[PDB]
């Protein structure tokens, strides 16, 4: 198909915030403004020092970029959380973020991984030579179990760039290949564990809400990025591997039939996580729920996936999809539009120097 | 579900062996014995050293079973890789293996895991002591990007079986649960990585389709192993979470509908197999196959399985699938029916004492 699907994306939107029981909180402007900065602040200090500057290979409005939307992602999402496990999540989800830009071959760097590992040597990759130093900010926050999970997570990320770099979308044929790579790239364990820091949560008493939400969480997130990002990928000609287009290669079908999955994968994710959790502790309900609904307010704001233009071009449409779409959307803005001058300040670059 | 399914089981286990397509090898019996003694000789030395004797919580006949399980199922699977990579595999395997006895919570354990890991401090847990100290030995036959997957797969593992302590089969509606237990614990990116020894492949050269064969075979070879099992579980109220009953109890179906699932994804994933690799390079293809014949051969074989009950039960019915079967079986018995006096020897308490 060469015209974007606009109906059809439109009323799986709608059914998506629906299901997750899209609506107001009391998280309000002013709050996410106040945790906006400080989450961008700390974490502009650190990709501003001198070894984070030498290391981390990262054009620096590329880097600017990156971490806005990562700092809104994470202050928007893990509203629960407080304003210090805030900055130090965006500062190792603007790592995972940034280490997609690096085309450099992995494997001469990884050829003595596990020996340097094993004896405490600084890895040979400076990624992981960053990552592994700043980990211990990010892992304070949370008990031995959540922990295992980022860790772990982090390291199929590291192992999912690794295979994003051959561009490929897998054998025609070869089915449990997209999921397969949405997962090691998805930071599904990284995102569901780092919901629950034992300052709020005790990890062995909700050990089974906690894993049944990793579990749940991790697809629910990937696949809801992926609808979300439909939009702005379905012209670049850039974007040339995705779960979408690898349904496309690996099973044969079209990108029609793609999306198709992939929406009714969304829904019915959403459907059984309110299922769930809806009559569990209630403050695992409530952080899972305002996870759900900052992630896509979120993705609603942030410029980067243009979904203000879906808005423009329908805000005058009588159909009932079209006007749902448009009221959650002008929610969204009402909390989450907010310019970047209010928070993010002053840039990376500018404290790099001085 | 009282009655075995055996006529169903029956005619799953030929399809299954069909697609696959199941066939005589040039890998003779004696071969097979001289690899089996040589793979049990260098294990059983190495768990029975003080040090591995000291940390290794096992009880002495269950270690001996589970060394003689594993060594068989290396041998008989990964056919082409050399005597000592069989023998280092068997270690890691039944530490593996093992790690399913411990009934000891890991969260005191687990407390400094990543402190001390950055440290190259020795892990609190003996296990991860054992394991890691051992590491090098199997990751000295493979290339970066497989011993990376070989890591990660036994991370997992370790947290597969953390969450299994809590023998917890899954929230009523959690339909993401069951896979996700059975990837964390299934070692499948271990197995599937672990096919590919850098002295007979090229990982640069072959990356593709080695990632897309520890993609598929992940799958593969834990559904086998659950249908094969599906037997000696299906009355053992000991065995009380698996795939198939974490099916019935999170997606809430029957235990027919649960094992039909099984049954469909585990013979499409055979059919994908072949389709797949058939026409790839033939080293990768003939290493795909043989350790599918392999693991199909050591299923029916060992004794834990108890499959040689359904064989006497049907070796004279003329139905078409318990004959199709019986053969298979004998053609099994005939190359891997070997009786463990043959190759299996000192047992590892003899070698501990001296």
């Amino acid at each position: 198909m060469e015209n974007f699907p606009t109906e059809y994306f439109l009323n799986t939107t709608v059914r998506l915030l629906e299901y997750i029981r899209y609506r107001d909180s009391n998280y309000t402007r002013e709050e996410r403004i106040e945790n906006l900065h400080y989450a961008y602040n700390k974490a502009a200090h650190h990709f501003a020092q001198p070894r984070q500057q030498q290391l981390l290979k990262v054009d620096p409005k590329r880097l600017q970029a990156s971490l806005q939307t990562i700092v809104g992602m994470v202050v928007y999402s893990w509203a629960k959380v407080s304003k210090e496990c805030m900055a130090d999540l965006s500062i190792h989800y603007t790592y995972t973020l940034v280490l997609e830009d690096s085309k450099d071959d992995p494997y001469p760097t990884m050829v003595n991984y596990f020996d340097d590992l094993q004896a405490g040597r600084e890895q040979a990759h400076p990624w992981w030579a960053l990552v592994n130093e700043h980990f211990p900010n990010v892992l304070r926050h949370f008990g031995p179990f959540c922990s295992l999970n980022l860790i772990r997570s982090t390291l199929d990320f590291f192992e999912g760039c690794w295979i994003e770099q051959y561009n490929f979308g897998g054998f025609p044929g070869s089915h449990d290949y997209p999921q397969f790579l949405r997962r090691m790239n998805g930071l599904g364990h990284c995102v569901g564990a780092s919901l629950w820091p034992k300052e709020q949560f005790n990890e062995r008493s909700l050990f089974l809400e906690i894993t049944s939400a990793i579990a749940q969480m991790e697809n629910w997130m990937v696949w809801v990025n992926d609808l979300m990002s439909f939009y702005k990928e379905f012209d670049d000609e850039r974007d040339q591997i995705s779960l979408v287009k690898n349904y496309v290669v690996s099973d044969e079908i079209s990108l029609h039939e793609a999306l198709e999955k992939l929406t009714q994968d969304t829904l019915h994710s959403s459907k059984q996580m309110v299922a769930v959790f809806s009559d569990k502790d209630p403050q695992v309900m409530d952080t899972i729920e305002c996870f759900m609904h900052g992630y896509v307010t979120w993705h609603l704001c942030d410029r980067r996936y243009r979904l203000s233009e879906i808005y423009e071009k329908v805000k005058e449409e009588k159909t009932e999809d079209a006007q749902k779409f448009c009221k959650f959307y002008e929610q969204a803005a009402n909390v989450g539009a907010v310019s970047p001058s209010e928070w993010a300040y002053p840039p990376v670059a500018q404290l790099a120097n001085v």
